[PDB]
């Protein structure tokens, strides 16, 4: 109430082909995975292998810049109008937000929370807190397994066969606990650090439990493309990146949230992800191959999201829209 509430875009409206196919699309927010040890990278170890094995439909991102090195940040900006470099926290708290637009322009909107918190940002969207469920399969000590989201996926396809967008906030690499990221099919880098005291434990076997949360992240991704890949009648998209990243013991710091001035490249520097179904590549207007070389030359940051979720929705009369910042645009049909 401080400053009078602006709504953006108040007459936005989906300009869609005549006669089109519904469009999905799965934005999944990560949590403290960073890019460094992310396998599509070049990482030594392949973290990401089933990523890697779907080759070239992965679009990977290997120069992307997150704008907070927190949750309370990372989120409100990035799905806020605003750039790091011009953040104001308290416009930001004051104005309508990228869910808020989409949702008036026709867009079924919906946020499933499985870390903690949306700061903010799903108020005004139906959202639901699936840690909640407590169910023994994924949850303990008031965390969940990321899996358990998939559980709730069918329910938002099938709730109508309007576009929508869904939103999958994951828990990640989330530590002190990291252990408790992932299961037995992940534990693949041994010995680990099964204690949330993870000062106690070495460096390197603090690494191979970090490392093992981002084999969990990539069959996360994984399943939710197979939730998918096989409607051949759904333009689908599904977007990952994560919302900063995580220092495991260099130079002394632990965890995040380091000022962002002084944050290391580890907290900095996150993964990015998409994957377009067959009917988004027949349908959606994208030159693919434009894309993969621009994925691969650019450097990106959280400052795209906004623009890039518009786009994917062909969201029009949108004063927000910044086509310079929309990822796909440079390869779209005009
Ligand atoms: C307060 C930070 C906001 C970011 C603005 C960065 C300058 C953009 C203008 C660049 N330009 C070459 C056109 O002058
Ligand atoms: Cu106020
Ligand atoms: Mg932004
Ligand atoms: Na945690
Ligand atoms: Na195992
Ligand atoms: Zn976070």
């Amino acid at each position: 109430s401080n400053i009078p509430y602006t709504q953006l875009d108040m007459a936005v409206v989906q300009n869609r082909p005549a006669g089109s196919l519904r469009r999905f699309v799965v934005l999944v927010v990560g949590e403290t995975t960073r890019a460094a040890n992310w396998g599509l990278n070049g990482y030594s170890r392949q973290t990401t292998p089933l990523l890697a094995a779907r080759g070239d439909e992965i679009v990977n991102f290997p120069q992307v810049r997150s704008c907070g090195t927190s949750t309370a940040h990372s989120l409100p900006c990035m799905f806020s109008t605003f750039d790091r470099t011009d953040y104001d926290e308290i416009k930001a708290e004051h104005q309508d937000n990228l869910l808020d637009i989409v949702q008036r322009a026709g867009v079924e909107v919906t946020w499933l929370e499985n870390d903690s918190g949306c700061k903010g940002v799903c108020g005004k969207v139906p959202n639901t807190d699936v840690t909640s469920l407590n169910l023994p399969e994924y949850c303990r000590n008031g965390e969940c397994l990321d899996n358990i989201l998939l559980t709730k996926f069918d329910e938002v396809l099938n709730k109508n066969d309007k576009d929508a967008v869904l939103i999958l906030h994951t828990i990640g690499s989330h530590g002190p606990t990291y252990y408790e990221r992932y299961t037995e099919a992940e534990r693949k880098f041994t010995p680990t650090c099964d204690t949330n005291e993870i000062n106690k434990c070495t460096r390197a076997t603090l690494v191979n439990t970090y490392d093992n949360t981002v084999l969990y992240v990539d069959q996360f991704i994984d399943k939710v493309i197979r939730k998918l890949e096989n409607r051949d009648d759904l333009e689908s998209v599904v977007h990952y990146v994560s919302d900063h990243g995580e220092s495991l013991g260099e130079n002394g710091m632990y965890l995040h949230a380091a000022p962002y001035a002084i944050a290391p490249s580890g907290q900095t520097h996150i993964p990015m992800v998409m994957w377009f179904s067959k009917a988004f590549r027949q349908h959606g207007g994208i030159d693919f191959q434009c894309l993969k070389q621009k994925a691969a030359e650019n450097e990106y940051s959280h400052d795209h999201y906004f623009s890039t979720v518009l786009g994917l929705m062909d969201i029009s009369n949108s004063q927000t829209y910044r086509k310079e910042m929309d990822i796909l645009a440079a390869c779209r049909r005009p």
